[PDB]
């Protein structure tokens, strides 16, 4: 696991600041914040307006979020700059108190990439609650790659990419703070997720890894977006956030909670917005940036992916 100084940011601090927003407060003075890291093809509110912004609010938190531009489709290492910066600021703003981080899709990969290469945030993040995280990427992004219609972060979220490699070799597939990964076998965007084991993209050694089907049965279907928004996901999430140990606890959920509909505590209009979560994401991708190769690793991660190919060619130390 890398240690010492954080890598320097490629982006200006002011620009980063501008991707960070809190509900009814300023990052430098916020009571009991939670940072929400959005999925690919979305802003923070597109990801979370229908779900954990209002749910975390009911749980006594002040939701904050980042919106890396454009819709999390740029370089994943840059999207992490926004997250490191936000934690730095939210930890200060809440009276130097650690804070939870909760994420969807790439959000998890960003969180974990951050924790892995930016040691200063390991003592500022309380815990991590990732829904459908792709720490190994997805094999289903290949077609888009073969077609050259893949944004920078889709290249990085491809299985066997330079980025997912770099993460793994640096110690990144082992949990770094108490982590809870809630995923679905039926996920139509991230795969492989079927084997309920370290083969799965959402798995982390020593994490609380929860494949919904392994608790709810093989006919429990929730999709990539349902992984975030279902009543079952809520009950797991609530467990994770309230947990004395930082990880969701089996004592806290079970078969009575296997409800794949949208979280009960949401208003009817949020339940409708919730079910359409995937729409603007699919949109963003389709008319977003496109290239025919993977973004280069930053210097801080090139040591951990020697022999992979990025846009500038073979990576060497
Ligand atoms: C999407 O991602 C791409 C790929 O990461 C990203 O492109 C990279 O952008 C950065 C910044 O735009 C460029 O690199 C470095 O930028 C820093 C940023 O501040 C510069 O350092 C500043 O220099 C000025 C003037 O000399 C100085 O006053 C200031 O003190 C410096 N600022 C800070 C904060 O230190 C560097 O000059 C520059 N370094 C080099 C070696 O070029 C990258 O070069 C870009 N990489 C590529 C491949 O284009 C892009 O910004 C992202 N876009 C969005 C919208 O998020
Ligand atoms: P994540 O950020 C993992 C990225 C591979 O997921 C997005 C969100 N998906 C939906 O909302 O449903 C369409 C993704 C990935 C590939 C294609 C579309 C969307």
């Amino acid at each position: 696991l890398p240690s010492g100084s954080d890598p320097a940011f490629s982006q200006p601090k002011s620009v980063l600041d501008a991707g960070l927003t809190c509900q009814g407060a300023s990052p430098s003075s916020v009571s009991k914040p939670i940072l929400l890291v959005p999925g690919t093809g979305t802003t923070g509110p597109q990801s979370f307006d229908s779900n954990w912004i209002p749910l975390s609010t009911q749980l006594g938190y002040t939701p904050c979020w980042i919106s890396p531009p454009p819709f999390m489709l740029n370089d994943t290492q840059v999207n992490t700059e926004y997250m490191v910066n936000a934690i730095t600021a939210l930890y200060a703003g809440s009276g130097n108190n650690k804070l939870p981080v909760l994420t969807w899709s790439q959000g998890g990969l960003v969180a974990q990439w951050g924790l892995t290469f930016f040691p200063s945030i390991r003592s500022k993040v309380d815990r991590l609650m990732a829904f459908a995280p792709d720490y190994k990427g997805t094999v289903l992004a290949g077609p888009l790659d073969a077609l050259a219609v893949s944004a920078p972060s889709v290249w990085q979220q491809t299985t066997g990419s330079a980025l997912t490699t770099a993460l793994r070799n640096a110690g990144g597939l082992t949990q770094i703070v108490p982590t809870t990964n809630l995923y679905s076998a039926t996920d139509e965007i991230v795969q492989p997720q079927v084997s309920n084991s370290p083969l799965d993209s959402s798995y982390l050694f020593n994490g609380k890894n929860v494949q919904a089907q392994a608790v709810c049965g093989p006919l429990f279907v929730i999709d990539h977006a349902g992984s975030l928004t279902s009543q079952f996901s809520y009950v797991v999430g609530r467990s994770a956030l309230r947990s004395t140990t930082g990880q969701a606890r089996s004592a806290d959920y079970g078969i009575t909670d296997c409800n794949p509909l949208p979280a009960n505590d949401l208003t009817p209009e949020q339940k409708v917005a919730a079910a359409a979560l995937l729409a603007p994401a699919a949109a963003a991708i389709v008319a977003g940036p496109k290239q025919n190769c993977e973004p280069d690793l930053m210097p801080y991660a090139r040591p951990f992916a020697v022999g992979k190919r990025t846009c500038s060619g073979i990576v060497t130390p």
